[PDB]
């Protein structure tokens, strides 16, 4: 199992830029060609994202074309910026197991040593996340049926406060419902998130919980400054590899940079 | 508790540059001025690193001066690139609780809600890590006599293989012995490491285990390829903050980049 | 009184670039988000500009949207590149006190310790500036009624030659009419200009007279080379602050750059 | 008359960099080669600066060599970062008319249509400026015996507050005494300064008063914030040219940037 | 004779990017303004190119406008990416001597000391090059009639293998037909090519044969790696100057970079 | 046969930078690490260069160490910036077949399908090139006794004028004498040179003659302008590979740039 995990693509419509000056569409097209030029090739690509920026259909058209051009099976989930209905219209083809129900988009993946769980934390008419009761009971079912086999969950919104002045108020509002599931299920050991446009990470019992940086713009973590900052600091994604018994995640820079070179002992410490 | 956690500074002598072209001294001096210019100021700075590149005195001269210019208490642990005796001679004044025995440099910090444990995984004449008989014993003494207060460990070498072709054969060789301590002490919930020049993370039981990017040059994760790569992809560090019952770590970019701007809803989705 | 003063935005139509390769539309959208993310927030924004590049209506649509997104009262004046009629159609809403008369767009602002005067120096069918007699007599009236209270004037074209081989021939052709006004009125003490895409400054009696750099591309000052150069050297704007009895103007970089850091005496001169 | 006016070079010793990471020596060497490569060559170069950073001899060694490599007559005045005695020892050979008394370094230049006045506002053991009893007297002697010929003054410290939180308390403390000279001598029409690492400008009576950006690092203008910031926003200098009766100053970027291209009307507005 | 020789522009349609992220349209518009801002001005511009990327008419519209804006006579030839019919519809006006026959686009230029020969090596429905028999016999005629006067040939595809794993298989498939012409004709002494997006060069008897880098993206030369790489390494073009008896070609960078400065003996080796 | 051919490294002393600001040492160290990190590894490295800038010993110290760190056999020839005696003292151990007579440093290489000829065109006390009486004789001996085996020559100075205003008067003064050898020996088919810091190429009979860009700074070709320019446009080198009967040379960029990605036909032309 190798997984290329990106999120918060925030696609704009054909020939528009985020905020009028950040070319999210080019940036993402780059990321895609970047991803499908990887040497060690992932088994699938996950997008935990606010996939489009406004939830407009013209935006889904761009996303569909660009994400369509990835040479991998995709797993796609909605975000606060998404529109559940249109997400399903345009993207469901690229991720058939979302279903036909816009209001209950979710699915299990039982291909790898760790089962993957994809859920929709986004709630209509708000930035805040919400886990609905049918999401939770589906999740319980999945975890019970799964038994000892480890599980990881992908969701847009972080299930708990991370101390982020800007991002916490719009975290998953009823994230306790998931935290209680992790208490209930020892097999549940990863939860990965978007929304925060940052690599911020934590542990709750057996569960490693982390947000991902965005593919384009990022938002800094401030603790007592509520100013809605964003910046163009370096974008990356997470690769997830099953390593014997270990789920390991590593950051893979999406920035263009110098190198690599080879380490040489003689060059390292001359005499 | 706010910790600025950097690693693998790899200082060189006054004249010199890493491999002849990477100006690690300048880059770290920048990182330093960067840190002590932060608006939300950390309580202390952790350097889990190969503080110097060759284990040379004039490298420690440079390190002492630059790290000395930080306006924070420091916690310094050595790496395989360090010289135990010289590390103590030059850096112990900047971190008195290392002791005055170069072979058992290690210490506990009890000021915060989570206990901090600093140890020396480096071993003379090999890049491999090793936990000395009584490092292990000292570790177990801290956890045994520590009760409920959660614990986090800083060591240079990662205590288990991560699937990194380059970095795994030079991980902490007897790391399974620390893993035995996490199996036995539910109290031990973070292990943070240098060595890998990368953010890669995994969990083992309650323990979040993660390596850090370097302050200057980075090394990419390859699973199949053993070629000793390094590159100049973006440097960052980890900020560790206590948020109620949670230890959260978030990546703080040390690159220079455009921004920040403020998010404006009308700019975000124009009509 | 804090004033953010930009000019020569040179907007192109939706999805066009200046000269086919300079993205003035993105650059300006950046400037706008930059401006309305300032910490010390200006009381209003002035644009002395060639606001659009060709005077086409599609161009005014872009300008209207982008300038519209600023979170400040605007003061807007035409330039040689502008079309008086369309300027008034699209932008007058964003600057109501221009009037209903396209041919006599001007206004006084008596909010601050210094009165602000906004005038149209642009003349149809030419690059050269022209101050019409009704502009001058309005200006005399304003200056008389104003008495001792200091005045500053904003106009697209510089009222005198600045020794610029390219820019002088297309300076304000009858700028003497204004120079004579400054001789007449001691209270008239600033005149600020666009057109030159440069910070070039001078003094005539009591009057500080300066052109501003553009928000995107710039044009160098050559003394005996008439070649119509332009470049992408760094863009900035002028901030104007009333400082007790002094009108002070300072350059505020619109470029993205490293820093800031804090000055530390110890880091400055080590021992 | 064409003057290349740079300021605040802040040289360091041969090995060293400003604050450990800003390579001021390289940057100035570049600025130098830049200047003596100009197509329209200035008649002289003014450095109003803190020529060196620490007042150290080996800094003056570096400065002497780099400034010595300019292919122009020089006018050098000290700043608060300079050492009066050492400034004279190392730099007086590159600017003989400073005299040979380190405490009254000052001189008039009578070659051009405007008289040039160079003075030393620096004062031992404070960052504050100060005009010595007989600097003031010498100033007034030049203006009194000078008749109609216009005068411009170069001094390191700005002679009045500019509203800069950082820079104002360290302006020229008795600067009002020079202001008294401008009230009394209509002949004195430019005052140009270093210190602020910024282009900020104001007028007092006939006098245009402006500070300059530094050749390397800059300091931003804050009104409310006293935090001692510096940053690496674009460096530039001022070119001063005599154009008939006018002294004009225009900003010459010292950054490296794309361009120039030629303006083509058909490329500008395609059909 | 001065010739500015560019190729493989790969224009996309209005408001599209190559692969979704490389702005070939802006890049080329830059190149054009760059070219027609040259100080030593070429006599004509040659484009050996894959002029558009997909051979769509909307793409030819962009190419026609941008290439149209060059201030030089053009010589234009098709490539594998081109569509012969549409090439002739849109571009023939900018290069009248292509003819009216889309299937036999070629021409001689007898203005300079060296005769220039322009031919179409592109073949419908393939990437491979093909020299048709009527191309060859026209070429023989031209070479015979030409006598002793030297000749150079411009064609999209390289007439022989260059050892390039990616590019060789799609080289000119029957390039032997041209190689045999060079054996036959001593006056034929240059052959210049596109396709390879690289400066790779060789000699066959009297003939210097070289491919050109592209104006935007480039493709590296690999010898036994067939992976279809491309990169954004620096773009350049070739200038061709008749220098007495010598045809000389030099690379002219199309990248934006620092300088130039002037070499100074004293600055070069200080004492 | 694969050759990595670089030129004009222009090393400086340990502390120093070229002209005070170009860090040639770092740049070359980078170029070095770059080269010995190549995936398709050359058989040897050619440096046709002005190996050092001033002909100083401490420059040769630096060069010896950096060039010494290459993991390839080297072929080193001097340029006008070199000192014959010191070049031999420091570099002959890295290239034994130069001999031990500093005035006739030269050698043949017979390992590959094409014979390699290395000579010293430099002449004490002038920038001009010169082929010593018996360099010429030795050259003719190699070609005479060499039969059919093709020959290529590496010399610092170009053997004929190239129309370069700056570089021509300092070409190889008696270069016509080598040209006489190509007229007489059809066997001699490549001449490769340094000196010009540029890729300029021409053919004379069977001989492809080309100069190389420098590893660091470049000099532009001007025909009319004699101003001694240099700039920092992109550095590259030449790779020489034997491909059947062909010697092919291709430019290998040494800049750091975005890419590579893989060409995907569907991404290239979307529907
Ligand atoms: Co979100
Ligand atoms: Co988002
Ligand atoms: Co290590
Ligand atoms: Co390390
Ligand atoms: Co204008
Ligand atoms: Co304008
Ligand atoms: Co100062
Ligand atoms: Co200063
Ligand atoms: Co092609
Ligand atoms: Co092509
Ligand atoms: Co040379
Ligand atoms: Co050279």
């Amino acid at each position: 199992m190798l997984l290329a995990h990106i999120s918060d693509t925030h696609f704009r419509s054909r020939g528009e830029k985020l905020y009028g000056f950040i070319d999210v569409n080019a940036a993402n097209a780059d990321v895609v060609s970047q991803l499908n030029a990887l040497r060690e090739r992932p088994d699938a690509v996950v997008v935990s994202g606010d996939i489009v920026n406004c939830g407009r259909p013209e935006e889904y058209q761009v996303a569909r074309q660009i994400l369509g051009s990835l040479n991998y099976p995709l797993y796609l989930i909605p975000g606060n910026h998404d529109d559940k209905a249109l997400f399903l219209e345009y993207l469901q083809p690229l991720c058939p197991q979302l279903g036909s129900d816009a209001n209950n988009m979710r699915c299990a993946v039982d291909d790898f040593a760790t089962r993957l769980l994809f859920i929709d934390s986004s709630r209509a008419g708000t930035s805040k996340g919400w886990l609905t009761d049918e999401t939770i009971s589906w999740l319980e079912a999945q975890l019970f049926e799964g038994g000892d086999k480890p599980a990881t969950i992908f969701m847009h919104h972080p299930p708990l406060p991370l101390g982020n002045a800007q991002m916490d108020p719009i975290a998953c509002e009823n994230g306790h419902r998931l935290l209680a599931l992790v208490e209930r299920f020892p097999s549940l050991t990863r939860i990965f998130c978007g929304h925060n446009h940052s690599l911020t990470m934590t542990q709750y019992r057996q569960a490693l919980i982390s947000t991902l940086p965005g593919t384009v713009h990022q938002v800094p973590y401030c603790h007592e400054d509520t100013d809605p900052y964003y910046d163009l600091s370096p974008a990356s994604c997470l690769m997830h590899r099953q390593v014997g018994e270990q789920w390991v995640s590593y950051q893979h820079s999406l920035a263009h940079y110098a190198g690599p070179w080879l380490y040489d002992e003689n060059i390292s410490c001359p005499t």
